[PDB]
């Protein structure tokens, strides 16, 4: 059931926006434990005395980290006068965002035909405004409007190179590092109540319920008309005996936010390979593998669309399995990115629902909670 | 000239203490960047739920990277009962400095006899107090005196592994990464006026101005009773063509702070090999690399101590050499570690002067500003 009920022309995942303290730390990290290029730059050496801002790219994935200077060196200027890439940019808005949350992402951005008019039309059903449209060069338009907690859905629209203002990086200081990340595949808030939170953002953007398929959570996935644009959200279920993660993050995290970022491949063993080699040399650390019970139990499952050897490198990759009627999913989970136990990465490859894939082939991994825990019973029984 | 006035038994550095906005991203860059090794945590996993804070050391250097937690993690702890493993830690004084700073080293820290009275001593001798003498676990006492701006010289004392409260890190997550960094040989401050900084600093320690051998700075160098600890002190100079880059220090950092760590290596040429090949995959950048001029004018100079092939070593390594009437200095610099044009490291490696080396053996490149004029001057006659 998809009613193709968008309220405005959404295209794709544009780019997502981390707010730090120190940005070329975090972007020097994430470059080398993704395998993400150093493309543009906005900063001191661009005239931009506002932030410091860096772009890291792999395929159409673009992940921009953004941090204050001291506020001095612009107290002379104005909006009018800004040297800010970035008019929304507010260091208040910023060292508060990084006190309440630590890092984290401040904006998931989609590219759309029209940002002005998509502000209009999400303000007019129920968005709550946070930066007005503003032409850039007379070239882009930039709008944002709030998600959940203090994240923001920011438009973009081109009227045809980031954004005016930034710099391509010089060759030097950009390695070709690829590890096979190529897009944004789906980017997962947590928020305390998951009904309200749903009827806010489908609210203004008419974005519909993804068809989908007792520990946790409950979530829904909200949807674009071609389901490219993919936004599911958690809330936390109390009660149970095991304290829910979605819990835990909104203590650590202050409030609602985004929890992780769903990265695909067009190569998972290679991705995973390439960032498991990097993981204890400044890399990211992965959650522990499922028990190889799983494994075993993987052939009466998927042993239709993978071979015996492609799941024995799921085996020892730590790699995840999930099917539904359409496709099936390969994914893992990085251990939180930063010090507080709130965001972290996904990377996930999608095998089936060819046209062009369409989006969400294979769920978002609904069924690996009941494999996982049927895993963990029979291992403890084959230990015993 | 060397009075041996210390008031107090000074030991040797003990480590450096970074405050951060995300510890784990800062660390790990660090830790590739300059080949230290993850030794010792405090953080939630071992019950704090104050500060996360991460250990690097490579031979003696110690590296120690903190950022704070929510405060409502911790809010029903009263400082008696503070899950805390550095008791001087305050959430408001951490996002202060960093806000105020970006990115830098907060505490000095040296090993003296008796911490308590390191203490004692300074603040009888006109050092102002910031936290007082603090026994952990009964084995470890660890002081803190303001030194320069919102930076802290910290007094450690042991009775007889970094501090009670750490944990030593799981051997997995420990890659035992090495570019043959050894020690910390030096720490720089920048100030605005230097009589009275030097003033407050030699008044309460007792240390005693080095002997060493017109554009930028000027500056002095207090030592240690074997001077082993040497603390370097810059000012600006006004009036000068080029900007004094100690004033851009000064506003971009929001007032006085720590310019550099001075780190010896055993081996300064595997240390920068091994550096530039990670500069562009999330390590350091180094500055330019002198004119082949200053090469070329070497061997006149040093001809003595290096060899030809270990001067064209340095030629492609961009190694500055630097000469007195007692040892001779390799030395390097790398950009800036952070987003603001403030902190960077020197590599260096000291050549003579051996009895053990003295400390501060062939100077701290005083004479490098006039051969690198010539330099400039010759290479450019070269070019025409
Ligand atoms: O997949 C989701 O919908 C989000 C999510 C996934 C795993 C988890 O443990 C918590 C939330
Ligand atoms: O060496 C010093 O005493 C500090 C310093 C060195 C180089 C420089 O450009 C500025 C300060
Ligand atoms: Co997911
Ligand atoms: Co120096």
């Amino acid at each position: 059931k998809n009613p193709k009920s968008d309220k405005f022309k959404v295209k794709r995942f544009h780019h997502i926006e981390f707010w730090c303290g120190d940005a070329t730390n975090v972007a020097r990290r994430f470059s080398w434990g993704l395998g993400m290029r150093f493309s543009a730059k906005s900063d001191l050496s661009t005239g931009n005395m506002v932030h410091a801002s860096y772009l890291l790219t792999s395929g159409d994935l673009r992940f921009l980290f953004t941090a204050p200077y001291s506020p001095s060196l612009s107290a002379g200027e104005i909006k009018p006068t800004t040297t800010a890439s970035i008019p929304s940019f507010d260091h208040g808005s910023c060292r508060s965002f990084f006190s309440s949350h630590g890092l984290g992402v401040r904006a998931v951005a989609i590219e759309v035909e029209d940002a002005e008019s998509a502000f209009s039309i999400s303000v007019a059903n129920g968005a709550i405004p946070s930066s007005p449209p503003i032409v850039l060069n007379e070239a882009v338009t930039i709008a944002e409007v709030k998600l959940y907690g203090d994240v923001v859905l920011r438009y973009v629209s081109y009227k045809a190179e980031f954004l005016p203002g930034f710099e391509r990086v010089e060759d030097a200081s950009s390695f070709p590092l690829d590890y096979g990340i190529r897009r944004l595949d789906h980017a997962v808030g947590n928020v305390p109540e998951l009904g309200p939170a749903l009827t806010y953002v489908a609210g203004f953007t008419g974005f519909h319920q993804f068809a989908e398929f007792e520990s946790g959570l409950n979530w829904a996935v909200l949807a674009s008309n071609d389901e490219m644009v993919l936004l599911p959200i958690n809330e936390p279920v109390h009660g149970t005996k095991r304290k829910s993660q979605i819990q835990t993050y909104l203590e650590h995290n202050e409030g609602a936010g985004l929890q992780h970022l769903a990265l695909m491949s067009e190569d998972i063993f290679r991705t995973l390979r390439e960032m498991r080699k990097r993981s204890s040399i400044g890399g990211f650390d992965f959650m522990p593998s499922p028990p190889p019970t799983y494994y075993q139990n993987l052939k009466k499952r998927v042993g239709d669309v993978l071979s015996d050897d492609q799941i024995k490198e799921c085996e020892e990759l730590g790699i995840l399995v999930d099917r539904d009627d359409q496709g099936t999913l390969l994914q893992i989970f990085t251990k939180p990115l930063g010090d507080r136990p709130t965001i972290f990465i996904e990377i996930i490859q999608r095998v089936g629902c060819m046209m062009y894939q369409s989006g969400g082939c294979g769920g978002f991994g609904k069924g690996n909670f009941s494999e996982l825990f049927k895993s963990i019973e029979e291992y403890e029984k084959t230990l015993e």
